């Protein structure tokens, strides 16, 4: 039976992604809560292109307890709304209730745990997120964490208006992308969750830039300014300037304080230079630091 959005009771604003104010609502013939996101379509030009309907099939073909569920579409006039499972709250939200104390270690091993699986099904898939922040990963009061907002729209051309509050998503950007590569590979995804679990550690945004060079040089700052040795072929990226500063790297005793060997040791494997190198989401699962991780349920007030 078709589903209708008169049949759904705006509830409250939960929050507002790259696609706009996401809305709590409870469908009005079963009572089930669900999320509501408003979806504007522009036929700007033609169309949706082939590819991204491709793209958008891709990710909708997946079903993972890592993944936020998307139950239903319904097409309307000019809009379409993606009715998903309603999950409370996202891991921005939960580290900032939890800054001046810290999310506690077992529930960081979790959660990066989590994700990781959620990213190897996606990549097995041949799916990215391509915008991982701690603002679109959501967590349910069971301990899970999800993933949501993927970066489809503006990585294809999606006709469909995206942002709302504004932009901070360079953050996370791997440096493979900010040097202009003509292609990128499922590590740019590795190299965002690395920056959120450094974020999750320290309590701090590992490398908050506000343009593409200042965030690269951030970047430099800390790993060190990479060379051929380091990174074969990064002299010759696309924006790759020999007049680039050249820093050295820093200690992880000094970026990452908190944590030991394991961590510094998967940290480093997941903020590697060259994509080539890096760690992917399923070798990452079994690292050392994972030995002893559980499903702590995490403690959220409303
Ligand atoms: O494939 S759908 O499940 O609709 C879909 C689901 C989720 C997001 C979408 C974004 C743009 C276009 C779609 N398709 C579309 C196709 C025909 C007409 C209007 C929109 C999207
Ligand atoms: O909303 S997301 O959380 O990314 C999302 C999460 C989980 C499954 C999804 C399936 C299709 C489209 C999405 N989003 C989408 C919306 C508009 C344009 C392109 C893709 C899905
Ligand atoms: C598909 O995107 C989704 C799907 C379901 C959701 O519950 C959310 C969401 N929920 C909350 N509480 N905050 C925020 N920021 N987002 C987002």
């Amino acid at each position: 039976s078709p589903e209708f959005m008169e049949n759904f009771q705006k509830v409250e604003k939960i929050g507002e992604g790259t696609y706009g104010v996401v809305y709590k609502a409870r469908n009005k013939l079963t009572g089930e809560v669900v999320a509501l996101k408003k979806i504007r379509l522009d036929t700007e030009t033609e169309g949706v292109p082939s590819t991204a309907i491709r793209e958008i099939s891709l990710l909708k073909e997946l079903n993972h307890p890592n993944i936020v569920k998307l139950l239903d579409v319904i097409h309307t006039e000019n809009k379409l709304y993606l009715v998903f499972e309603f999950l409370h709250q996202d891991l921005k939200k939960f580290m900032d209730a939890s800054a001046l104390t810290g999310i506690p270690l077992p529930l960081i091993k979790s959660y990066l745990f989590q994700l990781l699986q959620g990213l190897a099904f996606c990549h097995s898939h041949r799916v990215l997120h391509r915008d991982l922040k701690p603002q679109n990963l959501l967590i349910n009061t069971e301990g899970a964490i999800k993933l949501a907002d993927f970066g489809l729209a503006r990585a294809f051309g999606v006709p469909v208006r995206t942002y709302t509050h504004e932009v901070v998503t360079l953050w996370y950007r791997a440096p493979e992308i900010l040097l202009g590569c003509k292609y990128y590979s499922t590590a740019v995804d590795i190299w965002s969750l690395g920056c959120i679990f450094a974020e999750m550690v320290t309590r701090r945004a590992l490398f908050p830039g506000d343009s593409e060079i200042d965030q690269l040089f951030r970047i430099f700052r800390t790993l060190g300014t990479p060379d051929e040795v380091v990174w074969p072929g990064v002299t010759s990226m696309p924006d790759y300037k020999p007049s680039f500063p050249k820093w050295a790297r820093q200690d992880f005793s000094k970026v990452v304080p908190p944590l030991d060997e394991d961590g510094r040791s998967l940290l480093s494997q997941m903020l590697h230079y060259d994509p080539n190198k890096r760690i992917s989401a399923k070798a990452a699962l079994a690292h050392p630091f994972f030995q002893d991780v559980t499903k702590p349920v995490p403690h959220l007030r409303l």
